[PDB]
């Protein structure tokens, strides 16, 4: 099976392209969703401004979202450092992801957004990026510390809009009074949106990833009329309050999953995600399901796909 983390995937035509968590940011490629080639990585090393950012960097881009936009490719990524919030969040352009087009080459616009210890109670990784009806595109991130949050991207989206204009959309609890460099209780990360129907709807994980046997990570959710929120569950409580409704969680076969995105291709929505394979060392694996949508308006996935989809790498 191929191995992914944070998997996220776009279509150029016939082809699917998934990016991935890893050395910078690892392409794969696919005309079918199921066996998939290795294509390429979108940063030969590493961005030119990833060590300032992030001394300790190891080469691992984190957290990618990949956004089509006025016939552009947008690939953001996130350069961070294990348990700090010495983060940012990049983005570099491609005018096509087929690496042998002339036109193939990924061109870096630097710093969208960057966190910093101290200053900021939020960690500048884990971009998704939703569009409005009004025109206008926003990036939702975050992960541990103050939560998740949304602003406008200006009109490159490259960096904010300009005024800023900002909104926390999930969090969980914490005391102000906790050192600000430390991560805090608040497991919750990896914020996506996804509009269907009236609704704007905003997945999260919560939990632990990354543990092996101890992962309690797990992906809720909520939704909105606006993309501002506020994004409430299936008991109407707020996720900014620490609500969000169980929408697939893990079990003795995969034990722990999440960091999700989520499409809508020819009709038909999916859930895009990495699993934890307990009879694997607890090897991450992509696993895409089926997204279902019950008569109150809530999506809903079968956790048996979690055994039934097979994904193959190819040589």
């Amino acid at each position: 099976q191929v191995d992914v983390h944070d998997p996220v995937m776009t279509r150029e035509g016939d082809t699917w392209y998934l990016f991935s968590t890893g050395p910078g940011i690892t392409i794969y490629s696919s005309k079918d969703r199921v066996n998939w080639r290795y294509s390429d990585r979108a940063f030969a090393t590493e961005p030119t401004w990833a060590k300032r950012v992030s001394p300790s960097f190891d080469g691992h881009l984190w957290a990618p979202d990949i956004y089509q936009h006025k016939g552009l490719f947008y690939l953001y990524y996130s350069v961070s450092a294990f348990g700090k919030n010495t983060s940012a969040i990049g983005v570099t352009v491609n005018k096509t992801l087929n690496p042998a087009s002339p036109d193939y080459r990924w061109e870096d616009k630097g710093i969208v957004i960057e966190s910093v210890p101290q200053r900021d109670l939020w960690n500048a990784i884990d971009p998704a990026i939703i569009a409005d009806d009004h025109g206008q595109v926003w990036m939702s991130f975050g992960s541990f510390w103050g939560g998740l949050k949304l602003f406008k991207l200006n009109d490159d989206l490259t960096r904010p809009a300009e005024p800023q204009e900002w909104h926390s959309i999930a969090k969980l609890e914490r005391s102000v009074l906790m050192d600000d460099s430390q991560a805090g209780s608040a497991q919750i990360e990896a914020p996506f949106i996804l509009r269907k129907g009236d609704y704007y709807y905003l997945f999260a994980s919560w939990g632990l990833c990354c543990r092996k046997g101890d992962s309690t990570y797990h992906l809720v959710v909520g939704r909105s009329k606006q993309v501002t929120g506020p994004y409430l569950d299936k008991t109407g409580r707020d996720m900014n309050q620490g609500g969000g409704s169980l929408l697939i969680k893990g079990n003795k076969r995969w034990v722990g999953l999440g960091h999700n995105s989520a499409y809508t291709w020819d009709g038909k929505d999916y859930l895009v995600l990495h699993a934890y394979e307990a009879a694997d060392n607890y090897l991450q694996k992509l696993k895409i399901l089926n997204l279902h949508w019950d008569g109150e308006g809530w999506p809903q996935v079968d956790e048996k796909e979690l055994d039934s989809y097979i994904s193959q790498r190819l040589k």
